[PDB]
Order: structure tokens, then C-alpha cells, then sequence
């Protein structure tokens, strides 16, 4: 199986990944420096993640180094909430750029189709909770994404958490210059997301597939959790073919032809995700996994189901 997924931009993506969410800041440099040491080349990552600046460390280590070539690493990031406003995107993107060090992103997305109020905080909230809205479209907000294209801070832009409806919204929306180039999602086995993902593959749109391990460090995790990494069948599928659980977690959105974004801070476990292209799921096996499917979804925010851009409440 080729590492690399042409996008229809014409670049090429690594469908392998190194997620940063929620890792520390004090680890994520080392993180990265082990991952492209052990051969990872794309590396995802967000302004809200709050530690680009020091994935940009391990980044330029690595370049200045010369353990890789910057041709040969492909970065992410991705607009938050409150950047929506087509005067704040470029501002956005090029902290971004500054913290990672970098003079152009390979793939920028819109994190969430939600715009919020500007300002210092990342979910501005009324005094009752609810997330602030801003009245910003995402229409206006990729057309100021495509302005980061022509202006030559970014390769590739793309969307994020967007609803089937949402994504033909942007492929009709009147003038459209560049097509978004990938949706990132949730997927995993119990979020198996067939429609959706039929749906952007169909149009030519690259999926990548976050929380493929089930993001057991998420900070709302419950103990009465399903989980992943614990699952007997999953398990079981795993000592069939001699590799771990988190290898078959892995190894089953490739199949799919996705794109898939693990994290890790653990140098072990860094370098076990990455040995995931020496082996094959059969069909039975990715029929079986697919079965397992409950629409469990762990990455919403409750202070968000009102917002006219809430993603969610459609069935996919
Ligand atoms: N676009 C979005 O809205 C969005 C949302 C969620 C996630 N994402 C992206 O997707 C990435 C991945 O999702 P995620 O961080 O939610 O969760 P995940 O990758 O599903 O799971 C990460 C967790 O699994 C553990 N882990 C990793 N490899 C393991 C292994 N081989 N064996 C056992 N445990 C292992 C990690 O522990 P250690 O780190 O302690 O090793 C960590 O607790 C994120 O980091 C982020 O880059 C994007
Ligand atoms: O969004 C991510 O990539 C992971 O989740 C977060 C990471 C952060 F650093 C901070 C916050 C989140 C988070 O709450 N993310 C969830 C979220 C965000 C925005 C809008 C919605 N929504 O349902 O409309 C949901």
C-alpha cells in the first residue's frame, strides 16, 4: 500500500500521521522528534491545541538536522472558531506559521464549521453558557481561505467536523476557486461514518480519520466508556494477525483509503503506530470491524447545539 494519497490539488498527502491534541507542551517537542526519526512525515496540528510553538521546535530541529527536507514533511494546522471573520484569517494563519516555524502550511483546515465571537477567548460564552456565534458564513470564510492559496501561505486548504450538507455547501457555493482538498472527521469503529465518508470520496475529497484510537485521554472521558484499545473482539482481531490493538485501529481507516492522525507522546507507542504498512486486514475483518459501529461519537461540545453551524444534528 502506497504511504501517500494524491489530493486534488496535486499534492500528495502521507496517509500517516502524528496528532498533537493534548499533548503537553514539555513532551510534544520530543514527540514530534522521535516521529521523524522513526519515518512519520505529516504531522497535524491547531492554534487551540495551544502548543504549535513548540511542535515548530521539533519541526526545525529536525530540517536544520537535515533528518528531512521541508519538501518532504506535509503540516496542518487549522483556523479556530473565533478566526471566521474573513479580516482575521491571515492574521491566524501567519501565527501559525510563526509558532511551527514555517513559511507555508501543505493543508489548512477550517476546524470547525462553527464560527464564534472574536476576541481573547476560544469559546466566548454568554452568561447563561451558551457559546457567543459569530454572524460569519463559511462560504465568506473559504473564500478568505482561498485568498491564503493565491497568497502563498498554504498548499492545500480543507474543512473539518462538516455535516454532508455543509460540504455540498461549500462545493455550490457561487464562485468557487478551490475545492476543499480533505475532511477531517472522527472515525473509528464505533463511529464508522460510512455515508459521510462515501459522500467526499465520491467528490474527490480526501477524509482523514481523527481519534482513531478513541481519544481515551479526552478530558470528558467517563470510566462506563466504551473502549477501543479494551475491546475483546478488537483484541481478538489484533492477535489474529499478530500485531496490537492499536495497529488494527490503525491499519483499518488505510484500508478505507483514508488518511489517519494517531497521537502520541510516548516514544514506544509513537514508534508501534507508525510499523502499520507490513500487514493486511481482509475484507471479513474490515467487514467485521465496520459491524462494530454504534455511533458513539466523542468529540462535540454541549455549548455548541444551538449554533446555527452545529454539525451534528444531521444524520451525517
Ligand atoms: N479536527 C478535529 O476536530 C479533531 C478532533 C480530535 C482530534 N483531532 C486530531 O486527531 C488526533 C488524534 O485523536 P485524539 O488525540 O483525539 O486521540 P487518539 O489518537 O484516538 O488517542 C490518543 C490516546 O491514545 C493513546 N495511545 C496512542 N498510541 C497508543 C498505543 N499504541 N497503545 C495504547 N494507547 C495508545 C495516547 O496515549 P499517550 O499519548 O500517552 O501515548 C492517547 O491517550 C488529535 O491529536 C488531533 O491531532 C482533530
Ligand atoms: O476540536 C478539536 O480538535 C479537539 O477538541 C478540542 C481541542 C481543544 F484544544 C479545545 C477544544 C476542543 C473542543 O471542545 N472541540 C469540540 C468542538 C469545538 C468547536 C465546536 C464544536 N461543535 O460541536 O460545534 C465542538
Amino acid at each position: 500500500m502506497a504511504s501517500r494519497i494524491l489530493l486534488n490539488n496535486g499534492a500528495k498527502m502521507p496517509i500517516l500521521g502524528l496528532g498533537t491534541w493534548k499533548s503537553p507542551p514539555g513532551q510534544v517537542t520530543e514527540a514530534v522528534k522521535v516521529a521523524i526519526d522513526v519515518g512519520y512525515r505529516h504531522i497535524d496540528c491547531a492554534h487551540v491545541y495551544q502548543n504549535e510553538n513548540e511542535v515548530g521546535v521539533a519541526i526545525q530541529e529536525k530540517l536544520r538536522e537535515q533528518v528531512v527536507k521541508r519538501e518532504e514533511l506535509f503540516i496542518v494546522s487549522k483556523l479556530w472558531c473565533t478566526y471566521h471573520e474573513k479580516g482575521l484569517v491571515k492574521g491566524a494563519c501567519q501565527k501559525t506559521l510563526s509558532d511551527l516555524k514555517l513559511d507555508y502550511l501543505d493543508l489548512y483546515l477550517i476546524h470547525w464549521p462553527t464560527g464564534f465571537k472574536p476576541g481573547k477567548e476560544f469559546f466566548p460564552l454568554d452568561e447563561s453558557g451558551n457559546v457567543v456565534p459569530s454572524d460569519t458564513n463559511i462560504l465568506d470564510t473559504w473564500a478568505a481561505m482561498e485568498e491564503l492559496v493565491d497568497e502563498g501561505l498554504v498548499k492545500a486548504i480543507g474543512i473539518s467536523n462538516f455535516n454532508h450538507l455543509q460540504v455540498e455547501m461549500i462545493l455550490n457555493k457561487p464562485g468557487l476557486k478551490y475545492k476543499p482538498a480533505v475532511n477531517q472527521i472522527e472515525c473509528h469503529p464505533y463511529l464508522t461514518q460510512e455515508k459521510l465518508i462515501q459522500y467526499c470520496q465520491s467528490k474527490g475529497i480526501v477524509v482523514t480519520a481523527y481519534s482513531p484510537l478513541g481519544s481515551p485521554d479526552r478530558p470528558w472521558a467517563k470510566p462506563e466508556d466504551p473502549s477501543l484499545l479494551e475491546d475483546p473482539r478488537i483484541k481478538a482481531i489484533a492477535a489474529k494477525h499478530n500485531k496490537t490493538t492499536a495497529q488494527v485501529l490503525i491499519r483499518f481507516p488505510m484500508q478505507r483509503n483514508l488518511v489517519v492522525i494517531p497521537k502520541s507522546v510516548t516514544p514506544e507507542r509513537i514508534a508501534e503506530n507508525f510499523k502499520v504498512f507490513d500487514f493486511e486486514l481482509s475484507s471479513q475483518d474490515m467487514t467485521t470491524l465496520l459491524s462494530y459501529n454504534r455511533n458513539w461519537r466523542v468529540c462535540a461540545a454541549a455549548s455548541c447545539t444551538s449554533h446555527k453551524d452545529y454539525p451534528f444534528h444531521e444524520e451525517f
